[PDB]
RNA sequence: UGUUAGUCUACGUGGACCGACAAAGACAGAUUCUUUGAGGGAGCUAAGCUCAACGUAGUUCUAACAG
């Protein structure tokens, strides 16, 4: 049966052979050739059965526990993919090795890994294993040879299974009488199926002999050959999320957190009272402990911009803004998000480096508390704070709980039981978004005490830059931009711009004892239900997430002790306050103060004291911060080696290895702050101005994703106006940029007001407004810059300029070539186009087309 | 051992510009820039060099792979 598909996929020409074996799903590989090549030696990987052992784990094909043996490890994938995983005690490694033969290299994904390379597996006497891994092969132009190997393989292996034995078997050559009967011998009596795994490639006819089954292979066979004759007239190319690895050694000590039972006893009966009717083992969690579970009926839906698109001809073609744009629905993504991040544990830092960040926050709210003064808020300001797209355990809208009237009801006991530090409702619920960072929601009742908490810092602005000096709030884009140019001005060395991945799990539990220090001057009943939120609730977090089985799709709760403990709106503030104290603490490393991060002592402590007390404004000055984003521009050349503390505190930083030297610019037009970089334009009024820019496709894609649920035509055209407009004030120093903007404001009617979402990191979001572009252009970019003393106004959009073809180039764009060429004669006939698909209404001048 | 895109190491073919000449991109319109030929081939020739456009033969390497 097989024989002759055999037969005619080495009668594939070699060209036609690569180009049909990548259309499947394929995880990306992009990003692990950098990794081999830079030589980062953890994260992403870069075998292809690694992600195929990621989707048989998921799903308990197998269960690997206990003890290990492999069978050839390329690169390492299949090894150190299992020596992460929490109960497997050891890995057994032997590589064939030699020349002609697949070698692995040695990276830094191990500790109970050990590989003896040169060793074939037939060299070994018939040993028992818990679970056996096989993936070794060769493939030749005639099927008795592999089949042959195949045999051979079988035979060795034969003494070495058993019932108790699990196993993982990459089958090379399974279309063959002699195996195939051998095959049916085995699963008579021990068990396990073939099956073919969909993220396999399509090289040939690689199955799986998986051991949690006991079906007849027969079907699967049968189907698969008929798919894959029928693939070769077939009448795609998708790339999957790359699996996260993580980093580091794994230990036994921090190792699950334990649930703490006189504090959520109360909760987890509430939550069994729900349903009543209500535990499971397949649960993949190893750091977050089970308590329970319920059966309740994919992933974030991406909605089309669709007036951005039709005006987007020249990028119809370019593959980033389309995968950006088009819809990505998978019905794993959530819980792989899950496994791959957020069920990751975290390496706690040491005595040293907790004592550092203690007294690093304490002189920070030393400093602060001198200018500033927590406040008690009020009711009426809660509903006043409800701007944004999300404006929604009955009910799920804010609106609606207001009215409801029994919000108040609820909110009573809370209120009484938070005065004496106890609590029994505060759980969060997390769902939803390829991203790879977690969103934390809030039960509403619990928000408006969080609120009446901790509202202070939205509104009286402690994080603005009179009382932080580092942070975004308070200084709108033109006016970061400015600080930036006046960064350079300012006496220094190198600008040094990173993003640390996965800030919001690498929190650790001391992080969260900073916080707390806010009672200090707070008072009364605020400060009594302050400390008991931050009792009750910041260290101990109940989630409810989903686990789609083909059991069914059950929400089961999980407890944990660390990380992020705040919702969505507050995390910003708390994230940006340890972003300084952490970028404070990297630079005490880079400087040198402490000749030892294991142990401390009072003299370095006060040492610390002075210095911060002393040079604390003037260094916090030089940093631009916001959010988990930072730039900073040290006093050195050495800060980019002084890696130790940073690493202590458990940080990792993605798109390199974490031990690697340190990526920077002397160029100050291309460091990304709030992931934009910054050019500078000289304009014919004799005066300069500074502007955003970064990968104009980047741009144009986000500009094509339309977020929210539920969804319309008039808010997409205001999205689209709203792009234009944004564009327009910031960005206008670009020929494309600016004439989509032009073009799509000439084709979505003036005459609707712009009230939509365009990012999360927009103060002073110009783009919103009814006016006239030309005005708030006149208003925003001519009077509020305080250096600039001849305020020339213009009445016509003539004396605006670019910049020059180098540039432009380098930043992304398509002059030089024919499509521009094309897109900008055919301005005339794109907008009217638009403008007949849109509507029509009284239109308003902005720019000459030509 | 190949498939597929590049590339350090060699030298030669061949060069650093002239405009109210012509044509095509950059639509902010400049001393406009860039690009190709017709006439000068900058009295008039040319290796060496700073670079690399072109080529022939690597005992030069990696890269989805391949065997
Ligand atoms: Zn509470
Ligand atoms: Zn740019």
């Amino acid at each position: 049966l097989g024989e002759k598909w055999k037969s005619r996929l080495n009668a594939l020409g070699k060209s036609e052979f690569q180009i049909y074996k990548k259309g499947i799903q394929e995880v990306d590989r992009t990003l692990a050739k950098e990794g081999i090549k830079r030589g980062e030696t953890d994260h992403h990987a870069v075998s292809r059965g690694s992600a195929k052992l990621r989707w048989f784990v998921e799903r308990n094909m197998v269960t690997p526990e206990g003890k290990v043996v492999d069978l050839g490890c390329g690169r390492g994938g299949w090894s150190y993919y299992c020596g992460g995983l929490k109960n497997v005690r050891e890995v057994k490694g032997l590589t064939k090795g030699g020349p002609g033969h697949e070698e692995p290299i040695p990276m830094s994904t191990w500790n109970l890994v050990r590989l003896q390379s040169g060793v074939d597996v037939f060299f070994t006497p018939p040993e028992k294993c818990d679970t056996l891994l096989c993936d070794i092969g060769e493939s030749s132009p005639n099927p008795t040879v592999e089949a042959g190997r195949t045999l051979r393989v079988l035979n060795l292996v034969e003494n070495w299974l058993n019932n108790n034995t699990q196993f993982c078997i990459k089958v090379l050559n399974p279309y063959m009488p002699s195996v195939i009967e051998k095959m049916e011998a085995l699963q008579r009596k021990y068990g396990g199926a073939l099956v073919r795994n969909p993220l396999s490639r399509n090289s040939t006819h690689e199955m799986y002999w998986v051991s949690n089954a006991s079906g007849n292979i027969v079907s699967s066979v049968n189907m698969i050959s008929r798919m894959l004759i029928n693939r070769f007239t077939m009448r795609k190319a998708t790339y999957e999320p790359d699996v996260d690895l993580g980093s580091g050694t794994r230990n036994i000590g921090i190792e699950s957190e334990i649930p703490n039972l006189d504090i959520i006893g109360k909760r987890i009966e509430k939550i069994k009272q729900e349903h009543e009717t209500w535990y499971d083992q397949d649960h993949p969690y190893k750091t977050w402990a089970y308590h329970g579970s319920y059966e309740t009926k994919g992933s974030a839906s991406s909605m089309v911009n669709g007036v951005v698109r039709l005006l987007t001809k020249p990028w119809d073609v370019v593959p980033m803004v389309t995968q950006m744009a088009m819809t990505d629905t998978t019905p794993f993504g959530q819980q792989r998000v899950f496994k791959e991040k957020v069920d990751t544990r975290t390496q706690e830092p040491k005595e040293g480096t907790k004592k550092l960040m203690k007294i690093t926050a304490e002189w920070l709210w030393k400093e602060l508390g001198k200018k500033k003064t927590p406040r008690m808020c009020t009711r009426e300001e809660f509903t006043r704070k409800v701007r944004s797209n999300a404006a929604g355990n009955k009910w799920k809208s804010a609106r609606e709980a207001v009215e409801d009237s029994r919000f108040w009801e609820l909110v009573d006991k809370e209120r009484n039981l938070h005065l004496e530090g106890k609590c029994e409702t505060c759980v969060y619920n997390m769902m939803g978004k390829k991203g790879s960072r977690a969103i934390w929601y809030m039960w509403l009742g619990a928000r408006f005490l969080e609120f009446e908490a901790l509202g202070f810092l939205n509104e009286d602005h402690w994080f603005s830059r009179e009382n932080s000096l580092s942070g975004v709030e308070g200084e709108g884009l033109h006016k970061l931009g400015y600080i930036l140019r006046d960064v350079s001005k300012k006496e220094g060395g190198a600008m040094y711009a990173d993003d640390t991945a996965g800030w919001d799990t690498r929190i650790t539990l001391e992080d969260l004892k900073n916080e707390e220090m806010v009672t200090n001057h707070m008072e009364g009943e605020h400060k009594k239900l302050a400390e008991a939120i931050f009792k009750l609730t910041y260290q101990n977090k109940v989630v409810r997430v989903q686990r789609p089985t083909p059991r069914g799709t059950v929400m089961d709760i999980i407890s944990r002790r660390d990380q992020r403990g705040s919702g969505q709106v507050g995390t910003y503030g708390l994230n940006t306050f340890t972003n300084m104290e952490a970028q404070l603490i990297r630079q005490m490393e880079g400087e040198g103060v402490f000749k030892s991060i294991q142990h401390l002592t009072v003299t370095e402590e006060i040492a610390v004291q002075n210095w911060l007390a002393r040079v604390g404004r003037e260094r916090l000055s030089r940093m631009a911060i916001s959010g988990d984003d930072c730039v900073v521009k040290p006093l050195d050349d050495r800060f980019a080696s002084a890696l130790t503390a940073l690493n202590d505190m458990g940080k990792v930083r993605k798109d390199i290895q974490q031990w690697e030297p340190s990526r920077g610019w002397n160029d100050w037009t291309q460091v990304p702050f709030c992931s934009h970089h910054f050019h500078e334009l000289i304009m014919k009024d004799g005066r300069v101005l500074v502007v955003p820019c970064r990968n104009q496709d980047e741009l144009i894609g986000r500009a094509r994703i339309s977020q929210g649920a539920g969804w319309s035509l008039r808010e997409t055209a205001c999205l689209g106006k709203s792009y234009a407009q944004m564009w327009s004030l910031m960005y206008f120093h670009r020929r494309d940029l600016r004439l989509a903007a032009n073009a799509i404001c000439s084709a979505v009617p003036s005459h609707w007001v712009p009230t939509s979402r365009t990012t999360w990191s927009i103060a002073k979001h110009e783009w919103m407004t009814t006016e006239d572009m030309l005005t708030v252009w006149n208003r925003v970019w001519i009077q509020e810059n305080p250096w600039m003393e001849d305020k020339t106004p213009v009445e016509s959009w003539e004396e605006i300029p670019y910049l020059g073809k180098r540039e432009d180039q380098w930043c992304g764009s398509l002059i030089g070539l024919t499509s521009r060429a094309t897109w900008a004669k055919n301005i005339q006939t794109a907008i009217n186009q638009v403008r007949s698909l849109i509507g029509n209404e009284e239109y308003t001048d902005y720019m000459p087309s030509m």
